[PDB]
């Protein structure tokens, strides 16, 4: 394959376990840039090859940004998939685990909403969805950088239940229209997923932290108001939406995300709002108040 003694990378240390396969820090022999090194295993006997996706994925080469994590190359070689990928030192799950006990400073946060902002309002430009934002796939570097990693990766093989591994796949950032079974996803569903990881940062913990699919809707609901079509026109019409959900009233946001500001609060209910249509958007986002004090801090980083 592409890595090993002899092969064009040779293995630095294995980095982690994806939703598709495992992910190596590896050394390219003869640029000697370091990689992170995805490789994904294919399902041949019974999908075939994968000549829509490798196709797809190919053109995400293209979508250069400074706060997207670059995709180098994608390799299909004896029919398994490669993607060789900017390499950055920790994620944002492992960050917020080691600030636990003190919290992620705010201006870091804000720092960090504002570049990853940037990085959705340039993929969605280039009409180009994530569709499972997690902290895991949000990378940091040293100076202060925040990156997202697998934009298009979702659109090209799907969201499993499970991983490769059969971890189970977070559903605590997945959109309501996506838990409803809409038949269209938007560019809004990477806001909302990116306004529950802002709600986090803040306080330390998931906002919605469900367990299963109806878990994952009644705790939306239990904080936000069971949706209607009031705030959400056709709502009562979706695949998987059922009239005997239970009716909960909504809740302040000053109790969900204390101690963020009125200008945080604001900005975070627009990003969470039921309707995909009404949801702020990233470029619009990047002009809301909460952000004209934005400043660019570094991290306390210790690799």
């Amino acid at each position: 394959g592409p890595l090993g003694s002899m092969e064009n990378f040779q293995k630095v240390e294995k980095i982690g376990e994806g939703t598709y396969g495992v992910v190596y820090k590896a050394r390219n022999k003869l640029t000697g840039e370091v990689v992170a090194l995805k490789k994904i295993r294919l399902d041949t006997e019974t999908e075939g090859v994968p000549s829509t996706a490798i196709r797809e994925i190919s053109l995400l080469k293209e979508l250069n940004h400074p706060n997207i994590v670059k995709l180098l190359d994608v390799i299909h070689t004896e029919n398994k998939l490669y993607l060789v990928c900017e390499f950055l030192h920790q994620d944002l799950k492992k960050f917020m685990d080691a600030s636990a006990l003190t919290g992620i400073p705010l201006p870091l946060i804000k720092s960090y909403l504002f570049q990853l902002l940037q990085g959705l309002a340039f993929c969605h430009s280039h009409r180009v969805l994530h569709r499972d934002l997690k902290p895991q796939n949000l990378l940091i570097n040293t100076e202060g950088a925040i990156k997202l990693a697998d934009f298009g990766l979702a659109r090209a093989f799907g969201v499993p239940v499970r991983t490769y591994t059969h971890e189970v796949v977070t559903l605590w950032y997945r959109a309501p229209e996506i838990l409803l079974g809409a038949k269209y996803y938007s560019t809004a569903v990477d806001i909302w997923s990116l306004g529950c990881i802002f709600a986090e940062m803040v306080t330390r913990r998931a906002l919605f932290p469900g367990d299963s699919e109806i878990d994952q809707l009644f705790r939306i609901f239990r904080t936000l108001g069971t949706p209607d079509e009031v705030v959400w026109p056709g709502v009562t019409s979706m695949p998987d939406y059922k009239p005997s959900f239970p009716k909960w009233a909504r809740q302040d946001f000053s109790k969900v995300v204390p101690p963020l500001d009125e200008d945080g609060r604001s900005l975070l209910s627009q990003m969470l709002h039921y309707d995909p249509n009404k949801r702020i958007s990233a470029k619009a986002a990047l002009a809301h108040p909460f952000f004209q004090d934005v400043t660019k801090p570094v991290p306390h980083l210790r690799l």
